[PDB]
């Protein structure tokens, strides 16, 4: 039947093991899921070489994210947005298909403790029921700093694809936009302000 | 009818027109198709900090694509393989759908002027009859060395799609692994040997 994810009791790709031994309450607490048959579920990490609120700038602009993520052709969030949980963007999609929109709901946002999440909740591409949070975390050694994102996702297995079909294909993008967003919030720390 | 492409004729993306008017002779003789409705064409350039050699010796790897190239999963050739023109590898691609093999024909290789280019010649996904062209260029500049990639190809816009909704995806996708070739040899030549 239902089982319960098991990111937070091995160290996720990306992250180190001292890394993991500070963020596994955060680890429970945000990217743990009930899941069941059908579909799958990953937590991936990237490292970053800027300061926590620098990174959660970008990290928490619902209504542009095509700062960091790829294959985004354009985001709508029409008159008057206000970001709050609840509020939607229209997001369409590079898929070399015809055009497909998703639709996105902000499930979370907390300033203060850097979490935020999203749910795809309309949209005929290869993402569907999909589910996600990400948190930020400040990491200091020596007088050095540095950031630690974490993503983790749920998403259904369409009929036909095996689960490690959709899986594989989840991480590599997952994991192609934490890429960006750590070059693009480096480059924002290393020209300040 | 039938067209001619004119990369040659405008500055692409990612190349500085002083750049470009040493290559636009280079851009003639191998970025240059014959077109027709329900094709579409583009040119991509990336510039890398390192020397022309170091990029080559990835780009030539044709029995390895995924040392550079993102969205596969593995890739085949096969016992008695030998790097020559007409050898094929069988490339499964990372789609988000049921197994996919992309059987893919070298069709160039020059390593003295540095060209190469493939076909895709089989397999069931968003690049239908995709052939694509890539080499590679050296310059100089007060002692300073750099390299430019060039990277053009023609491919087919399915029924149902518009040209932006294939041209944008197969940008999108090329761009993305000509940065990751940026990555993979400037971090080689930092190493040396
Ligand atoms: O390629 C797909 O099937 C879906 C891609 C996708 C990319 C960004 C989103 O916000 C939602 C879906
Ligand atoms: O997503 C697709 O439809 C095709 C992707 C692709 C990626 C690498 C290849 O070598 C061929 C096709």
């Amino acid at each position: 039947l239902s089982t319960i994810t098991t990111h937070h009791l091995t160290v996720p790709p990306g992250l180190t093991p001292e890394e993991f031994q500070e963020l596994s309450s955060s680890i429970a607490e945000f990217h743990s899921y009930r899941i069941n048959p059908g579909q799958c579920s990953s937590l991936l990490a990237q490292r970053i070489h800027a300061p926590v609120e620098t990174v959660w700038t970008v990290v928490r602009r619902f209504d542009k994210p095509q700062t960091y993520k790829h294959f985004i052709k354009s985001c709508s969030v029409g008159e008057d947005f206000r970001m709050t949980v609840g509020s939607t963007r229209d997001v369409t999609v590079i898929s070399g298909l015809p055009a497909a929109t998703s639709t996105e709901r902000l499930d979370i946002l907390d300033d203060d403790r850097h979490v935020t999440g999203f749910s795809i909740i309309g949209g005929e591409h290869r993402l569907r029921n999909y589910r996600s949070v990400t948190t930020v975390h400040g990491f200091e050694r020596d007088g050095e700093i540095w950031t630690v994102v974490l993503e983790s996702y749920v998403v259904d297995v369409p009929e036909g694809n095996t689960e490690e079909d959709t899986r594989l294909f989840a991480d590599t993008v997952v994991k192609l936009n934490l890429q960006k967003l750590a070059s693009v919030t480096e480059t924002l720390a290393r020209e300040a302000g």
